[PDB]
Order: structure tokens, then sequence, then C-alpha cells
């Protein structure tokens, strides 16, 4: 009886195994655009993905992760609200059964069709496992997806999903350039939060881009053909793998833009 996104094991149940689910800095949250304050002291974000080395794509039963070589400072996030250097370890998405839901963060209660998370860890803690134990251990860059025009840089991802249909399957996924997943603008909102899956650790500086990327209906349809289940088990389509908005509590969302 492991955690997931079904009626019997979904987000409303997670607190039983992970009591931090009811903590003071849980993610995601609704971004109230009229309450978020422009902070003129934030910096431009520095996304340095020229030297990124993707390795593999894995269906973990919750989502699919595109994994990077994080054994040196190749693909790093710096600047914005961050102090020091955060190394890209993986990206993944959360998405819906239909285009009216799927994102984890919301914007004035609007849900996007999906949300991309590029997960990075603070190199001052030496490894990812040590970083998740610290309040400034991770930086997650979140990007909303809307359905419209195709995203050319997403198609290599879409076209490998047939090969990782079920839980525990992986495929070689070298030479993928994550720069092709970014919008034009790096304007962002930031706040202190958590991982949005168990273990829900309160170790993330969230950086959520204002500008969504457009993907095609055909692209997201292929996401929705993945399976939560393992090979040969009853089919459970991998859809609605998002945690809803959590209480903001004693937190301020800051905007990089006026
Ligand atoms: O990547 C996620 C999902 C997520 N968290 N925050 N946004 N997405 N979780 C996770 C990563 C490493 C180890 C344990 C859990
Ligand atoms: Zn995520």
């Amino acid at each position: 009886h492991h955690w997931g996104y079904g009626k019997h094991n979904g987000p409303e149940h997670w607190h039983k195994d992970f009591p931090i689910a009811k903590g003071e800095r849980q993610s995601p949250v609704d971004i109230d655009t009229h309450t978020a304050k422009y902070d003129p002291s934030l910096k431009p974000l520095s996304v340095s993905y020229d030297q990124a080395t993707s390795l593999r794509i894995l269906n973990n039963g919750h989502a699919f992760n595109v994994e990077f070589d994080d054994s040196q400072d190749k693909a790093v996030l710096k600047g914005g609200p961050l102090d020091g250097t955060y190394r890209l370890i993986q990206f993944h998405f959360h998405w819906g059964s239909l285009d009216g839901q799927g994102s984890e963060h919301t914007v004035d209660k609007k849900k996007y069709a999906a949300e991309l998370h590029l997960v990075h860890w603070n190199t001052k803690y030496g490894d990812f496992g040590k970083a998740v134990q610290q309040p400034d251990g991770l930086a997650v860059l979140g990007i909303f997806l809307k359905v419209g025009s195709a995203k050319p840089g997403l198609q290599k991802v879409v076209d490998v999903l047939d090969s990782i249909k079920t839980k525990g399957k992986s495929a070689d996924f070298t030479n993928f350039d994550p720069r092709g997943l970014l919008p034009e603008s790096l304007d962002y909102w930031t706040y202190p939060g958590s991982l949005t899956t168990p273990p829900l650790l309160e170790c993330v500086t969230w950086i959520v881009l204002k500008e969504p990327i457009s993907v095609s209906s055909e692209q997201v349809l292929k996401f929705r053909k993945l399976n939560f289940n393992g090979e040969g088990e009853p089919e459970e389509l991998m859809v609605d793998n998002w945690r809803p908005a959590q209480p903001l509590k004693n937190r301020q969302i800051k905007a990089s833009f006026k």
C-alpha cells in the first residue's frame, strides 16, 4: 500500500506515512499575482545548460525522469534568489487527464495542462542526499505547459515514451538539450517550499517562471499513454500525477518583475 495518485493512496493520504505533509513550508502553492511583491533585490536567473549531459530516461511509477550527469558542475542554476551553485540532477513533469488540470502550482487558481520541474541540488552539501536535509538544499525551476503549438525541443522526449511505458523501464537518453524546454522570458516568482512528492522534505527554493511553454495536444496525449503500473500488471494510465496547492502559511511569494 505505497503512495501514489489514486483514491486510496493519493495526496490526502500521504500525511499518514509522511507527517511533514501538514508542515509549514509545503509545495505546491497558489500564486496570487496581486499579493506577490516585486523584489528589486532579486537577480536575473543564470541558467547554464550549455555543458548539460543527459544520460537516461526512467519511468519510476510516478512520472518519468530525464537524468543528468551531476558528478561535476556541467548544467547549473545560479543567481535569482539563490546563493551558490545548484547542479541539475533530473527533470520531470506533472500532467493531467485533460488539458484543464495537471500543474502543481496555480496562478490565481488557474491550473495549467502540465508543469515541468528541473531539479537542482546545492553543491555546498556535496551530494543530493545531504542536500535534501537542508533548508537551502534544492532549487527547482518550474515551467508551466499550455496546449497549443508543438514544442520542438520536447519531441525527442515524446518519441522515447513508448520504450518506457511501464514502471521500472528506462532507456538511454544521451545528448538531450534542456535549453529547448525554456520559454523566452526568465521572469519568475520565488518562495521557500518542499518536494511535492514523498518524502515532502522542506528543502526547496522554488523558482516558477511566469511565461508558460506551448506544447501540442499530440505531445501531451503521449504523456497520458504512460503507465503507473509495471509490465504485465493491470493498466493504470499515468495521468493526474500532481499534488494540489497547499497552505501558504507564513510565506511570501516574491516576483522578479514589476
Ligand atoms: O522529484 C520529485 C518530485 C518533485 N518534488 N518537487 N517537485 N517535484 N521528488 C523527489 C526527487 C528526489 C527524491 C525524492 C523525491
Ligand atoms: Zn515535480
